[PDB]
């Protein structure tokens, strides 16, 4: 149902979806070790985005894990080429830890741009709702990316609605709850925001694939399109919200992030 299972891939594409998925794993599982060990020197207070982003890291990383070894589990080499045998790949488990992902990876925002109780609490759950309904109206119309282009569309529709709609809730709280912001990072969140638009505009793109690459290496363009989003949704916003998590553990009085920053 899927448009990977549809393809009789050569060689070299395959190899380097392997590839994509491999250090995707290496790459997530390294910025975790590294969220982990800057934590000593975070506020208390935005310590728990840096470690929204250990979660991140493995989360994002069992679901390429899993991938890239359903990758492989998956297909053998037979007079030519890598072909399906009998057991699917099939990008589904990535929208479900989305589910996951995409939540956890913006209370970490909303932490750093200091919602707090109530309005932490309010902003959170529209936001993931909007997350969700996304998600879900995207998953379902990537089930029809092989039967159902015209859904494709349609579902497609629906999910970017939501996008919309949750961009628009995620700027509003930067673009306006900026100014309290401290560290001198009232500044790195709204260029932060435009890094997450792009990356989360890729996915709607390896989205639309099917219908405009159906052929094997619309598949490989595809790939391409997941492993840079990953990259710069899950780990380099991350590294960004420890940067602007540092930045306010320092300048509130936190004597291990004044003298993080001591010896940079
Ligand atoms: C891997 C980390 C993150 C934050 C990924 C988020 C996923 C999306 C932004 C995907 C969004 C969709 C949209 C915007 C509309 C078409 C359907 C999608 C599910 C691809
Ligand atoms: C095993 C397959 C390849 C994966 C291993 C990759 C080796 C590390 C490569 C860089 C990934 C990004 C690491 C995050 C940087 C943290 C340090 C920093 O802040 O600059
Ligand atoms: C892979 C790494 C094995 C150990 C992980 C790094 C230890 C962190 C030390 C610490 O911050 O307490
Ligand atoms: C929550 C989503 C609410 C309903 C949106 C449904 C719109 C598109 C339905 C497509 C199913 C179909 O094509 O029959
Ligand atoms: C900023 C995120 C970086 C993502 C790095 C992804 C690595 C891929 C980079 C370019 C690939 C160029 C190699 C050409 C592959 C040809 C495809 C094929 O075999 O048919
Ligand atoms: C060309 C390469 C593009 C670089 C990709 C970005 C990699 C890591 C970004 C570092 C995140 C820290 C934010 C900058 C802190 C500051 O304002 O000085
Ligand atoms: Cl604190
Ligand atoms: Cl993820």
């Amino acid at each position: 149902k899927n448009i990977e299972s549809l393809f009789d891939y050569s060689a070299g594409q395959f190899e380097f979806i392997d590839h994509l998925l491999t250090m995707g794993v290496g790459v997530h599982f390294a910025a975790l070790i590294f969220f982990l060990v800057v934590s000593q020197f975070v506020a208390p207070k935005y310590r728990i985005a840096t470690a929204l982003s250990c979660i991140v890291m493995v989360s994002a990383g069992l679901i390429l894990n899993s991938q890239a070894v359903m990758w492989t589990d998956a297909y053998a080499y037979v007079d030519g080429s890598y072909q399906l045998q009998d057991l699917t790949f099939s990008n589904g488990y990535r929208y479900v830890n989305w589910m996951a992902t995409i939540p956890c990876l913006l209370l970490q925002l909303l932490i750093v741009l200091n919602l707090k109780g109530k309005e932490l609490f309010s902003t959170a759950t529209w936001l993931i709702l909007a997350a969700w309904g996304m998600i879900i109206t995207g998953y379902v119309g990537q089930l029809y990316e092989v039967d159902d282009i015209a859904q494709l569309m349609i579902w497609g529709a629906v999910s970017t609605a939501f996008f919309v709609v949750m961009n628009w809730i995620v700027g509003t709280k930067i673009f306006k709850n900026r100014a309290t912001m401290l560290g001198g990072t009232d500044s790195t969140i709204t260029k932060v925001f435009w890094l997450m638009m792009f990356a989360w505009t890729l996915y709607p793109i390896a989205y639309l694939v099917p219908a405009f690459m159906n052929n094997a290496d619309g598949v490989v363009l595809r790939q391409l399109l997941f492993t840079i989003a990953d990259i710069s949704s899950k780990v380099i916003y991350g590294l960004m919200i420890t940067y602007i998590a540092i930045q306010q553990s320092a300048a509130a009085g936190y004597v291990p992030a004044q003298q993080a920053l001591g010896r940079i």
